């Protein structure tokens, strides 16, 4: 799952026809051509990459649309990192169409851009076209915006263009998911291909296992967090290398678990007993 994103920033009519050779709004004919300037709109095609490109339809890979722009000539925002950060402080841009995707992106793809003169009416009416340009070429997922310039027989048209994957989302395809996460199902971040990087403390396939604290006796320990040494029965100390005298032991020792060994003039099982 991806998006593609198309940045609007420069549209030049020096006349204000439509590609039919009239005038956008006025007469109807092929001094200028008045005050009533061109009410320019922008509609964008997506589809499958074409060795000879054809200003058809259908859009196989998405569309969409902006509403008036400006009149006959204009300039808006170009796209970049310094306009990235600019955005996210902040309604939302007219200039800028998002197409969403959840195909795999086949890197490949032939852009149609169009611009309309809008006369406040739905209806479809083909000869209201100011200009259309088109683009068969080649892009990667990355936050670069790069840069197409378009002379028309009509219209020159300046727009930058960029794909990226959805969160969580990786490949040059965007269609590789993996999402970080830190329960009994694996303790793992993602790196750019969307591979499993385990966290510090853990290893294991889907990292599971830890790291237990380095020196830990793992004959009589273990862990379930890293950096920790638990014992067994029968063992203690910091890393688990103690034996646990018999339960109750006072005036003994151990070196193997549950012994007790009095000391001299202490008696009994638990070493307990003056014999003094
Ligand atoms: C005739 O149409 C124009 C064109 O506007 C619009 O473009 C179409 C292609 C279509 O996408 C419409 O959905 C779209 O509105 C109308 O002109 C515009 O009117 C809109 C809303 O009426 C304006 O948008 C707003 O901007 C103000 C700030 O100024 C903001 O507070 C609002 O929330 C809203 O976002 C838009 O700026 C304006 N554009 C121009 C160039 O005038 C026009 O109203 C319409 N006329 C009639 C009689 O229907
Ligand atoms: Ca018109
Ligand atoms: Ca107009
Ligand atoms: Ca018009
Ligand atoms: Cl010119």
């Amino acid at each position: 799952m991806g998006y593609f994103e198309l940045q609007l920033s420069a549209l030049r009519n020096v006349n204000g026809e439509l590609l039919s050779g009239a005038c956008c709004d006025g007469d109807g004919r092929t001094g200028g051509c008045g005050h009533d300037e061109c009410d320019t709109y922008v509609r964008v095609c997506l589809k499958e990459y074409q060795a000879k490109v054809t200003p058809t339809g259908p859009c196989s890979y998405g569309h969409g649309a902006t509403p008036v722009l400006g009149g006959n000539s204009f300039y808006l925002p170009p796209a970049g990192a310094a306009g990235d950060r600019a955005r996210a402080r902040a309604d939302q841009d007219p200039g800028l169409v998002v197409i969403p995707f959840q195909f795999a992106w086949p890197r490949s793809f032939t852009l149609i851009v169009e611009a309309w003169d809008w006369d406040n009416d739905t209806t479809p009416n083909e000869e209201l076209l100011i200009e259309r340009v088109s683009h068969a070429g080649m892009i990667n997922p990355e936050d670069r915006w790069k840069s197409l310039h378009f002379s028309g027989h009509v219209a020159h048209l300046e727009l930058q263009i960029r794909v990226r994957c959805d969160e969580n989302y990786y490949s040059a395809t965007c269609n590789k998911f993996c999402r970080p996460r830190n329960d009994f199902f694996g303790h793992y971040t993602c790196d750019q291909y969307g591979n499993k990087a385990c966290m510090d403390g853990w290893m294991g396939k889907e990292c599971k296992e830890a790291v237990c604290k380095q020196g830990c006796n793992l004959l009589h320990g273990g862990c379930t967090v890293p950096g920790e040494c638990r014992c067994s029965y029968g063992w203690q100390g910091r890393f688990c290398d103690e034996c646990v005298p018999y339960p109750g032991c006072v005036h003994g020792s151990c070196v193997e678990p549950w012994q007790c060994n009095c000391e001299t003039n202490w008696g009994g099982l638990l070493c307990d007993k003056d014999l003094n």
